[PDB]
């Protein structure tokens, strides 16, 4: 039968096509993952629909509700079969469906305005002129919350006490932030994110600075699916010929808009 | 028995209290919205339980399954008794739901940086230097496909056709779209959003021109609700004692940012 992909609308991996409107079906789309599920479902020999997540979210558990939300929520309620999206491996997840392989790695990184004297995390932390933060309630916020590392508690410190709030509901919002005439505003957010920005118009950002922390996105599956073993050697097919690397150029590069 | 109040996070309707993870049920939110539904569940007589919409839309029914998401397809599916949300009154709505009176007016306005040489609809129609667009589905988008009006159509030619496109996903990335342009791309969005972004911080933005088209919001029951009439002579009552207009003011000038 036909499997149900659960993905989310965020660029570059999936994206609405110029002409979307006269189009139907997985046509609508473009991306990376959109390209990866091509190629997944081939080497795991199903047909598949492509679905946006119902309430745009990658996935967590509401603590009153006891409710999963997200793509992870549609897998654990049936609602889809895999999840094919830039979705970050962590144990609370992995509790409750089968992650592959990861498909790419990411990092916490520094996102300035170009001209902006700021070269890492340590340099962020030794100085007071250039403001920073990062999105009001997620994985960036708990990452400084728990660290033990001095710099990343200097940061934390600092951060949980800034007025006016360094922190910031929406992506959109931050960059915004850091774009504004004399800002003097840096922004934290995943490496592949930041990287993206960096090529793409008016090509006035960076990303500065090694990663903070290593994760990885995965393809995602219910408990007991019969694509989990195929899925999971898939992706490491792809990994070795060569595929995923082409893949990250192809949306990064190719299509990027900086030179 | 408690009924069961659907409704959305959209600032200033609703908006998870500072202290919110501190707090609990009902006490978590507040906002215009949550004004009007403890004033609204007075005049009725019944106790309630504030919910936020699980897929966060308004409500659409989908062209193919015909099934109804949002807050629509909350209360046409039984998930909740009543929604209290800055949720438009429309004929297709109202031929699935029960709206009350308007509570709130609102109409199509024009967002420009502070400075951008455009008073007006047929401004922005009459040049080619600024861009203008809206979001990429929804109302504001219908408005101008469907417009017989020549400045509306004048306009809808141009924006269906703009490379790069001048649509946007979110008003997070419409208004920073604006904030970054140098006053060279206008952003088309409800009069009620469009003045309350011009009284947040960085006060970069104005509502210009008159609205293009008369809508109003509504609180929405279900067909057959014993809630109906009680709920519709509250929204007159709250109008006639002036509460209305307080927590207009309330929300969008004795909080602001820009006076
Ligand atoms: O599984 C997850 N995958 C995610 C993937 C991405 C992206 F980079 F776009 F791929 C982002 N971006 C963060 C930067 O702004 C744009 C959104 C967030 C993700 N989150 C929430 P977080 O871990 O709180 O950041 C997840 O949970
Ligand atoms: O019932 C509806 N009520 C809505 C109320 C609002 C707000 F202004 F926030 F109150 C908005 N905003 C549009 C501007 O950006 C932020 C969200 C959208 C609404 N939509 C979707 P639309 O009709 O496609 O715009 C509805 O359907
Ligand atoms: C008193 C308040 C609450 C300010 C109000 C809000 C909206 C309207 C309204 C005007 C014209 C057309 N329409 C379309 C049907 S509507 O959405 O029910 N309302 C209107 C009138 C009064
Ligand atoms: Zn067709
Ligand atoms: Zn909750
Ligand atoms: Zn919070
Ligand atoms: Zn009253
Ligand atoms: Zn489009």
């Amino acid at each position: 039968k036909t499997v149900v992909v659960t993905t989310i609308l965020e660029s570059p991996y999936v994206m609405m096509k110029k002409n979307h409107e006269m189009l139907e079906g997985n046509e609508r789309y473009e991306g990376y993952c959109v390209d990866l599920a091509a190629e997944i479902a081939k080497h795991c020999g199903f047909k598949y629909k492509l679905t946006i997540v119902g309430d745009g979210k990658y996935g967590a558990r509401d603590a009153d509700t006891k409710i999963w939300n997200g793509m992870v929520g549609e897998l654990v309620y049936g609602k889809a079969d895999i999840a094919i999206a830039p979705l970050t491996i962590t144990l609370v997840r992995e509790e409750v469906i089968d992650f592959s392989k990861p498909f790419m790695s990411l990092g916490i990184s520094i996102m300035i305005k170009k001209g902006t004297p700021i070269e890492s995390a340590e340099d962020l932390s030794k100085q007071t002129e250039i403001a920073y933060g990062t999105l009001d309630s997620g994985s960036t916020k708990e990452f400084f919350r728990r660290s033990k590392i001095a710099v990343f508690d200097k940061m934390w410190t600092y951060m949980r006490s800034a007025e006016p709030s360094v922190f910031v509901r929406t992506t959109a919002e931050g960059v915004a932030r850091v774009r504004k005439s004399k800002g003097k505003y840096a922004y934290l957010l995943e490496s592949t994110m930041n990287e993206y920005i960096e090529q793409r118009k008016p090509c006035d950002t960076m990303k500065v600075g090694g990663n903070l922390d290593s994760k990885g996105y995965g393809i995602a599956t219910p408990k007991g699916s019969s694509l989990r073993n195929a899925v999971n050697l898939a992706v490491l097919k792809l990994n070795e010929q060569g595929l995923l690397d082409k893949l990250k150029n192809k949306w990064w590069y190719d299509k990027g808009e900086c030179g």
